């Protein structure tokens, strides 16, 4: 976007309507054309760093919740000779910059991201706060009006352009009621609540794949295991429980689903602690091969699953295991095969298969 070079993280070729920045992104920053930027600028969900890109001079913050999007925008800002000092990292559950003169907010998936990342900003922003929001016209909801209303303030909206639209919102600072950080449920069949983060799957009950998963989990392990995407850690927990003499790995792309999974080990058994590793990162990426004796997935329901795969297949020692819970119907048994050489169907749900590939 103006003449900014820019990527995908995985990057896309030229036909692949996912690219690196949308037209919400353009929008945004015209917002600010014809106006003279006072720091700090926070940028939130901004997803390949095309906004921290346009507006390094500034040193902007980009806040948010994935570290895919740093490394994007890490790799955008080099693609741009731009220093990467220029940009500071925040995690969305950090404690924001003081008095704001600019926040920029790309729209999230979620609601309840939303909402954590508005009462985080309540906490800093002033009514000289130039509050503007983004996001495909589609995603723009009648809801998040209400939530921007309900937590900082009245809201604008602008005009259709290129199906993206915009909020802007005056902080009021109208009256709310304090609310956690986290959602808390009691794990079935155990003594264990579990903590949700904001932006962490299935957040609000046990998703009932891995519910499948966790009755077909492999025990007596030994070594290094990796609960690869923990999200709120519940398999590395059901883990742990079960093979006493292995150490687990939580490794998620979203710092507040690593956050989750350490709150629900200390939480629910902190006897454990000695024997987990909490890390944030792109699948594997950066991993020693030949590592691990054991890697169960539940990948995002893709270019995805195949990576987690490969970085799986990678660092798991010969005759480790990868274990899978996925849909029936995505031909995930072949690629594994493909990808391993075997493929073992260890049991199949009505909607769900659980698969086993062993590292030859
Ligand atoms: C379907 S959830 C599985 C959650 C939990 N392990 C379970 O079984 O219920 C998939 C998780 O993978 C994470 N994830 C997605 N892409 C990732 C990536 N490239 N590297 C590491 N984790 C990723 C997501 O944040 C999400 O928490």
């Amino acid at each position: 976007m103006r003449s900014l070079t820019l990527q995908r993280f995985p990057a896309t070729d030229d036909v692949n309507p996912l690219q690196a920045w949308e037209a919400a992104d353009e929008y945004l920053l015209q917002q600010l054309d014809d106006t003279e930027i006072r720091g700090p600028v926070l940028i939130l969900n901004d997803a390949f760093g095309a906004l921290s890109c346009a507006l390094a001079e500034h040193k902007p913050y980009s806040i948010g919740d994935s570290y895919i999007s740093e490394l994007a925008t890490r790799e955008n800002l080099r693609l741009n000779g731009i220093d990467e000092s220029s940009v500071k990292f925040l995690d969305s559950t950090a404690d924001y910059p003081q008095q704001p003169g600019v926040v920029l907010i790309k729209v999230p998936k979620t609601l309840a991201l939303l909402e954590q990342q508005l009462r985080a900003l309540r906490k800093v922003v002033t009514s000289d706060t130039r509050i503007i929001a983004g996001a495909k016209a589609r995603d723009i909801h009648t809801s998040t009006l209400e939530l921007f209303e309900k937590v900082l303030g009245p809201t604008t909206t602008t005009l259709a352009w290129k199906k993206a639209r915009l909020i802007n919102c005056t902080f009021n600072e109208p009256q709310l009621a304090d609310a956690p950080q986290t959602v808390s449920w009691k794990l079935e069949g155990t003594d264990w609540t579990i903590h949700n983060h904001a932006n962490v799957f299935s957040r609000t009950g046990l998703d009932i794949g891995a519910r499948f998963f966790m009755q077909h989990l492999p025990e007596n392990l030994e070594g290094e295991i990796v609960d690869l995407g923990c999200g709120n850690g519940v398999i590395g927990l059901t883990l742990l429980d079960k093979n006493p003499q292995a150490k687990v790995v939580f490794v998620d792309e979203s710092p507040m689903a690593v956050a989750s999974s350490r709150l629900n080990v200390e939480t629910n058994m902190p006897e454990a602690l000695d024997r987990c590793e909490f890390m944030i990162n792109n699948a594997l990426s950066g991993v020693e091969p030949f590592r691990f004796n054991a890697v169960l997935c539940n990948p995002p329901f893709d270019n995805v699953a195949w990576e987690m795969f490969h970085h799986a297949r990678r660092c798991l020692k010969i005759n480790g295991e990868l274990y899978i819970v996925a849909n029936r119907h995505l031909d995930y048994f072949h690629k594994l095969k493909k990808i391993f050489g075997n493929c073992t169907t260890i049991a199949t749900n009505n909607k769900f298969v659980v698969l086993k590939a062993v590292k030859l």
